[PDB]
């Protein structure tokens, strides 16, 4: 059907943090994950549209720290929401863009933002050019919320937060569609030298 858009999830897995090396300082980010893209997180209908995606982050807040991600093309800092994952001493921070590489790194860092065009953060009559799916780039940094200990620590999977498809065309907007955002759970090792 025209409007037959079906969601998929976008992950980044926790496995691919590096070694922590380790400074008593917090919060501070320990480590980046590889990250991820999915270009077919709503995809589906037979009818193209114009499509946005607001992302709302639903783990615990602790707190807000500085960060420009070396993954990206973001020169500055900006601010971020670091999100309980659950385990005493770390967080995470998120960041996500539009799929296509020349949409900027979006810091989240509020209680929703659109995460592709980042132009409807400002206008909300604003939305992708017309086309049959929208997707996204995810990154997530582990952050040191207090001390850890040497060794190796296991990461729950957690869902970050949920993506809503959003258009000008009533009939999709109205289906609320929505996609999850994953932290594939692992093993991330410590070391305190
Ligand atoms: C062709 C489509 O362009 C859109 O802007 C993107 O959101 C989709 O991932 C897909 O690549
Ligand atoms: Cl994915
Ligand atoms: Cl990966
Ligand atoms: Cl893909
Ligand atoms: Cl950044
Ligand atoms: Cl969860
Ligand atoms: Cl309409």
């Amino acid at each position: 059907g025209a409007n037959d858009y079906v969601p998929s999830p976008i992950t980044i897995n926790t496995s691919t943090l590096p070694v922590v090396v380790i400074a008593h300082t917090y919060p501070r980010v320990i480590g980046e994950l590889t990250g991820t893209s999915n270009q077919y997180i709503f995809n589906g209908g037979s009818l193209i549209a114009l499509m946005r995606g607001k992302f709302t982050p639903t783990l615990p807040k602790i707190g807000k720290i500085t960060y420009n991600f070396r993954q990206g093309n973001n020169t500055q800092s900006s601010d971020f929401d670091i999100f309980d994952t659950g385990v005493p001493g770390l967080g995470i921070i998120i960041g996500m863009a539009g799929y296509w590489p020349a949409t900027p790194l979006v810091p989240i860092n509020s209680s929703s933002i659109y995460i592709d065009p980042v132009a409807a953060n400002t206008n909300p009559n604003a939305y992708n050019g017309a086309t049959g799916s929208f997707g996204a780039r995810l990154y997530v940094a582990f952050v040191a919320t207090g001390r850890l200990p040497n060794g190796y620590v296991t990461i729950p999977t957690k869902q970050l937060g949920h993506i809503l498809l959003e258009s000008n065309r009533a009939s999709l907007n109205n289906k609320r569609l929505t996609a999850p955002v994953m932290l594939n759970g692992g093993r991330i090792q410590v070391q305190s030298l």
